[PDB]
């Protein structure tokens, strides 16, 4: 084959520090880019009513609490409109979260389609005049990018199909987010969903993963200029048999060590089902397992990072404090947790 | 793998019996569906202002010729705007089309996009939100679509991604279209742009045509509910080599017959930058290739039906008849060559 | 994306011209390439004893059949034993073949072996100094070339990566066969076992076709100069809805016309399990469907041929006239329906009604 | 989406500890395993008969080398007939290699073989009865293989039917020898022949890569069970523009940590047309190059280990003493370089890629 370089060193360099900057040890991702439709559920649950006024408050408490959370995120994810909000101040949102230290990452995809002559499956839309968007993007702060595949562990599924489908998706995607300066973060989500058992979302995990990076090899992705944002290996929601943090570290970070280059500079975990501490202990076994792991491994969490913030807050302006606190605490848990410092108080088996 | 069909035979029955229509013997496909941006360089070459009144009367001019296009034309291809504009008498364009014996179609790609790391080629957009566009111009009178990928031969091109990347994006239109009871016409143009000579024109169709049909495959296409719309086998503009349109036929019919499943409903040939009368001498030349051929070989002309209309309007609305004349003669030449019945006046070398 | 000629025009026109000579209308083809572990229970079932010599006898039975089956064999496969064995008058089976007006073809595989990781399926092995055996077999009289993949519908097959490797493979053996003036026959076999329907057999031939295709386009594989040798679409061998003649025609057809492009010179298929009848009715059917069928629908089969014949003989020496009339029957009842010409209703023995299915061990 | 397990725990277990000896700290790979033809040019430089018995002297020579080779070797692959050789003690050659602390390989290839339709691209053959011929060489002392796929770097090379089919047949040989408990060295060469520069070798081998390893996934390959043996990345023979070791080193280590994943045990660079000093100054810098290297960087070379010990030999007995040293020298050189501690005294923009 014949090289014609996609970026150019410059290019190159801009996103390799984006990416470092993002997964730097202790850090990990604020998750915060759900749309109205999909963070109605969590307002309705407080008794909130679903305002754009209400989430830019939401958001503002997040957003702005104390600098305890700094060490802690490397970057924040937002959904369009809130990239466009402002603090009480007057200060962008953007603005807010880069003075704390953090980079600012806007949600692309607009969202997902299903693929006709498959068992439910699905792959996901969205690179129409993408690369437009990017450059808006980045003009108005946003420096790395969220697409969210989604694939079904069944009696038949994922299919090849979906496979194939959702890695080229997802490499174009990734294509046109490195030629806007935009590091982006690949997401290719296995559900939870199911009564399958760990060895079986290992199995399934390894093989989407070769397929991802097979795909983002012949789309000539830069490889130092993305992230991962992949499922924790963990048995199906409804599988019987059950297992130990340390066996779902085992297994995540061999299925990991299995498909993706050490050029990857790191993988920021999806929490997907598992509450807060979950999410947390298991990130914690992760990178206390005794595997040799050459990318950062740390967090990407939405609702296991607001879960108590959500619940303490109850869409009350004299719960700030309290609800703040909420966040913090799980920020620290979970920074603690990437370094394999947290504490809640035969790998040829896999 | 398992079957999870993707079409009811009620909805296989709708797409058999419009692309059979669309491709019945002597019949072709007046392609019109410019776009304001790409009919502009030849509404200049008469210096006619381009507003959408003199596009509507232009379009107007092709669509209302009198009734001996009639079993000449099968499909009407048209860009968005024509699709909801309206004659004089204030009968809808579609109506107007479907009155006369014609099926309407309508473009929903987007327009081609640059695929970094490549030696400028390209793939094409458009995808994104396609399905409630089909349903709704299904609803709106068109019965088939245009979704154009462009290749270019060169050193290193079309390349592996470029090749892989244009079928796959195919697939996926042609699979949304026939979700919604659109007929996909199918059109990876290979531009004839350089001094390649035919056998490598050849070469590089058949190795396209082969990675489009593996898509479809892929995708679950039903074959027999489209249409191909490929380029001729020919020389590359500036070869120095010269051929016959008896070679120019065998070299297009031999490709095809290498890769096109007899399941396909019909091939409508694009023009290119074939004149008129190269493009009639043509098409009736592989239509009289001794050679078997399963599917109907016909028309889906730009430029090679409206070259001599336009020049002969030039603007003016009382040149009305002298331009339908001309687009009448090419509709019936080239009606004709599709059954190599057009007159103007040692296969294993392949 | 630029092109190196794998063959001259030469090389194509001997190629597609023994291809066309195989499969000419009316023709069909004689698969007596069974092996001595094949055989041997054939031979057994009619308590005759698996030396050479009984089957140099029995495949000269075949061979020398009457004038009558001339116009309806185009070609016959061959073991390699085989191929270098003489009739009683001394003449090499090639050559009697040969006078006979048929092509001489061989079976150049070397079996199945296990693909690791999945649930009991195979590839097939054979291509180690391929080239040289495809040169010597041609200098020796053989044109064409038998090669067998085999597939099985199930719950997990056939499988992702059994689907590539098996068409990757078959590619490969093209590929050579075609360097060596030998027309390769492309034979990726779905099995008949299993209870599944006759539209689950169809979608599954449907995407191995696929496979198989893109992979000979990989391998610049010439079309023209080679045969299709599937199994015919049909509901598992368990399978307890009961589907029609036109039924397995139409969904055989369907699925070729949705795969096998046109230029592919024709299809010769395997029979599976069926009886000698059955595997008649089916290929006359499957001529008569009302669909464009751009290539040759004939036959190449081995039991279907041989059932009736085997029996009659019964490893007495006496008998020979008798069996090979059996053949004769049988040879011209294909020819009749790889023309869409054979209508029953006559004296069929109740062996040419006995289904020859055998379960995969 | 099912898995239908290739490998037992056990299997696993034992696949995976093999392949760490081969490569463990310090440890390369000797490769002897030179056929009768490859071999006939090496003894006609020396001006000596191409017999059974001067082959057998010589890869005596080199294993039976003294001591000091034992923590610079950790595998020794052979060619068929030198695994059925003996040590003029009587002692199998596998024995003394093993007794040494070596691991002992087989090369199980049968050569190269034309890709119809391509401007002279080879694919390798040897699949036949591949089960068998592993089975019977595991009990008769082998660990692991060797198979060598080939491609050339030119102005359509490698093309796509090359690359994916040298990935493919790589991948069934991986999962045959791994079913009889032998580590396969996956070998996907990279010719060094042309004008072609450091950055488009860098290039094609990057696309090999990624393509041999989503073939072994696809053949559900154990990696840890497995080592890969490829090109280092350098410019063209012919190329124009001169590179530093530096250079050298950073392309390779790049160039490897965009496609190889971390569970594959080590990585056993050929060395292709390098001189022996050359080979191992590369080595060492490979292993100096300031970049996260999860997998063991060492060697697998045959000429930049043999080169001075067989023209020291000449073929004479008498010389036998001088041949052995001047390989003990290169053993003990390349043990250094891949740990990064090599120099030439003895025992004593990253964005831009």
């Amino acid at each position: 084959p014949h090289s014609h370089p996609a970026l150019t060193p410059e290019q190159k360099k801009e996103l390799s520090d984006i990416a470092h900057r993002i997964v730097a040890p202790g850090k990990g991702i604020l998750a915060a880019s759900e749309s109205t439709g999909s963070i109605a559920k969590r307002l309705q649950s407080i008794g909130t009513e679903n305002t754009e006024e209400n989430r830019r408050f939401y958001r503002q408490l997040l957003l702005t609490a104390d600098d305890r959370v700094n060490p802690c995120i490397g970057g924040v994810i937002l959904f369009h409109e809130t990239l466009y909000q402002k603090a009480d101040d007057g200060r962008p949102f953007p603005q807010v979260i880069k003075s704390k230290g953090g980079v600012v990452g806007i949600k692309v995809d607009k969202g997902v389609v299903p693929l006709a002559g498959t068992n439910g499956e699905t792959t996901t839309q969205g690179l129409d005049g993408l690369s437009e968007r990017c450059a808006q993007y980045k003009k108005d702060g946003a420096d790395f990018a969220k697409w969210r595949c989604v694939l079904k562990i069944g009696e038949h599924t994922p299919s090849a199909l979906a496979i194939m489908e959702n890695a080229n998706v997802l490499a174009r995607y990734a294509s046109i987010c490195q030629q806007n300066g935009i590091v982006p973060i690949v997401e290719p989500e296995i559900l939870p969903d199911g009564d399958h058992d760990l060895k079986r979302c290992q199995y399934v995990t390894e093989k989407v993963l070769a397929a991802v990076y097979k795909a983002l090899s012949d789309h000539h992705i830069y490889l130092e200029g993305t992230l991962l944002k992949p499922n924790m290996v963990t048995p199906g929601h409804a599988c019987t048999q059950k297992y130990s943090h340390e066996e779902i570290a085992m297994a995540t970070v061999t299925a990991l060590r299995r498909t993706v280059p050490p050029a990857v500079t790191g993988v920021t975990f999806l929490s997907g089902g598992q509450s807060e501490e979950e999410a947390s202990i298991n990130l914690n076994a992760i990178n206390k397992c005794p595997l040799l792991k050459p990318w950062a491994l740390t967090f990407s969490y939405g609702r296991a990072l607001q879960a108590s913030a959500l619940k303490a807050w109850g869409g009350k302006k004299e719960n700030l404090k309290a609800a703040q606190e909420e966040y913090v605490k799980r920020a620290l848990a979970n920074s603690l947790a990437c370094q394999g410092k947290y504490t809640p108080s035969s790998n040829h088996a896999y």
